[PDB]
């Protein structure tokens, strides 16, 4: 079963408000501005930015409380993504659906930080439909969730998720994916 039965965990104040703004501005300087993904994205190199460094440090410290669930992993380069009104990410898994040929570098988990939330009544929730829960974006809050089993690398299909449409304002996230070795 999933690590301690906790398919997702939410952490408020994972980044400070001014750390989120510094990261948004760095992403804008890099050019950030029916089914699947309808958003803009950019990628950060390892060590490119001190706020990325902090995401990865706190993610590692978090995973250190889960040593009985996960041994070796790698951090993917961090992605920052933006949603304008009308933009959304249709439901999907963050890893490869597999049984007997699971990739050796399968994504095992996701740590996603909300850098900027929609306006009041602005939609843009993160939906986990199988778990019957939707998380409302809040600046600085992180959502951690399990994507695949570290032993078999098969998906936890319980964490099917989506970014719902933004109705007003904008939504900016940072994705830290955790990969098998
Ligand atoms: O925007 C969201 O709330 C979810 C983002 C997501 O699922 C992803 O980028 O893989
Ligand atoms: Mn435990
Ligand atoms: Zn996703």
């Amino acid at each position: 079963g999933v690590c301690d039965g906790k398919y997702y965990e939410k952490i408020d104040g994972f980044l400070s408000d001014i750390e989120c703004d510094v990261l948004i501005n760095a992403a804008i300087k890099k050019g950030l501005i029916p089914k699947s993904r309808n958003s803009e994205q950019t990628w950060f190199m390892p060590g490119e930015h001190e706020v990325i460094d902090k995401i990865q440090k706190k993610t590692r410290e978090f995973l250190n409380s889960k040593k009985h669930c996960i041994d070796k992993y790698n951090f993917e380069d961090v992605q920052v993504a933006r949603y304008k009104p009308g933009q959304y990410y249709y439901h999907h898994y963050d890893g490869d659906d597999c049984d007997d040929a699971c990739p050796k570098d399968q994504r095992l988990a996701t740590l996603m930080v909300y850098l900027k939330a929609p306006e009041e009544g602005g939609g843009g929730e993160t939906d986990f439909p199988t778990l019957k829960t939707k998380i409302k974006p809040k600046k600085g809050t992180s959502i951690f969730f399990w994507v695949a089993d570290p032993v078999t690398r098969k998906l936890y299909k319980e964490t099917l998720h989506a970014g719902l449409p933004v109705k007003s304002g904008e939504k900016i996230i940072a994705n830290q994916w955790i990969r098998a070795v």
